[PDB]
């Protein structure tokens, strides 16, 4: 049931020069993607493995959108909750597909710019569907950060990164928690985006000098809750509530990452069938419980890398997306 992807990232200039030879290669089509685990060009050993979807080197960050997003956030916007993570070693690609960039020079306007990620689209493209329709609705969003198992608000504009939030069981509905101070900025349309995502970028920034490889061992949940009055060509009224997350988590290469940690141990105990699954073991867990063997819709979008120097990194993300193929939830 929950949805496993897999994106390879190019080469990049440095391995260009040095004229790296890949070790991955991706076909699309057969939802396969094979590692040389040997060496050899002209003759060598590979594993193979079978995924929902596979996207190589030459996918752009808009066909990334069409293909996983946009199906997602249709769900979303009638009324479901759905969680995407991203999974992979540092360096392959997590933030890049998650977020994206900006292409240099200012040569484009952040709604145009190809480099954009799955966050600045997704929210340009909530205020494209719903403004167009015939549809009232409102956007929250909220950009949840764990370090070192504490709670950050990367968005609260008056509170410096250095204080950290407490979460607690939500004594109303079972397997869910509340963040005490947790902000929820609204984002009254398109043309407010840019800036709440800069908000963010910049007091992560400050969060990085304060604490040691921030943006290598953090978990980022950034989520986006609609709250839609639809109301049809006809005069039904829909009240719909839906709920997407977008999840960073930290480099999964091997101090100590709980969160990470137990994350691999939820997976192993959902895939086992074991009775027990020790989502309470960490924040992280905690907080996305229910995309975890819940009534949640989860994808997986795991990153890796071409060059040979990260094959055992490569070979160990691919494995553990992999497994994780075989949770079900709802
Ligand atoms: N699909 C891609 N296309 C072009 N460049 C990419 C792609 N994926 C990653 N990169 C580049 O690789 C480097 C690794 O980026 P990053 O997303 O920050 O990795 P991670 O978040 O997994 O640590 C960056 O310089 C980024 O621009
Ligand atoms: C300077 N840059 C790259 C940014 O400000 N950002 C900020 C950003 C971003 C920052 C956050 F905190 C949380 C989620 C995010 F998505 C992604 C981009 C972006 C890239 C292309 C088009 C629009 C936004
Ligand atoms: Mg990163």
């Amino acid at each position: 049931n929950i949805q496993v992807v897999v994106r390879c990232r190019p080469f990049n200039l440095a391995e260009r020069k040095a004229s790296a030879h890949s070790i991955v290669e991706c076909d699309p089509v057969r939802k396969e993607v094979s590692v040389r685990t040997g060496g050899l060009a002209d003759k060598s050993s590979r594993k193979t493995y079978t995924f929902d979807m596979v996207f190589g080197a030459s996918t752009k960050q808009i066909d990334v959108y069409r293909s996983v997003v946009c199906p997602i956030l249709d769900e979303v916007i009638m009324g479901y909750n759905c969680t995407i993570f991203a999974y992979g070693q540092t360096g392959t690609g997590k933030t890049f597909t998650m977020e994206g960039e900006r292409s240099p020079n200012e040569e484009y306007t952040w709604e145009e710019d190809p480099l954009a990620g799955i966050i600045p689209r997704t929210l340009h493209q909530i205020f494209e569907k719903l403004t167009d329709n015939g549809t009232e609705f409102s956007v929250k969003v909220s950009l949840l950060e764990i370090y070192n198992e504490e709670l950050f608000d990367l968005l609260n504009p008056s509170s410096d990164v250095s204080e950290r939030l407490q979460m607690f069981d939500d004594p109303r509905n079972k397997r869910g928690v509340i963040i005490k101070g947790l902000e929820e900025i609204t984002v009254h349309n398109k043309d407010e985006v840019y800036q709440i995502l800069e908000k963010g970028a910049a007091k992560r920034t400050t969060a990085a000098t304060l604490m040691n490889a921030y943006s290598s061992r953090s978990h980022s949940v950034f989520s986006v809750t609609i709250h839609m009055k639809e109301t049809t060509i006809d005069g039904e009224e829909l009240v719909k509530i839906g709920k997407l997350n977008l999840v960073d988590l930290a480099g999964s290469e091997n101090n100590i990452n709980q969160s990470l940690l137990t994350l691999g141990r939820v997976i192993t105990a959902l895939v086992e069938r074991t009775p027990h699954v020790p989502y309470r073991e960490s924040k992280l867990t905690r907080i996305l419980q229910d995309s975890l063997g819940g009534r949640t819709r989860t994808s997986i979008i795991a990153t890796i890398s071409p060059a040979s120097l990260n094959l055992e990194e490569t070979l160990s993300t691919l494995e553990y997306a992999h497994r994780a193929k075989n949770i079900l939830n709802k």
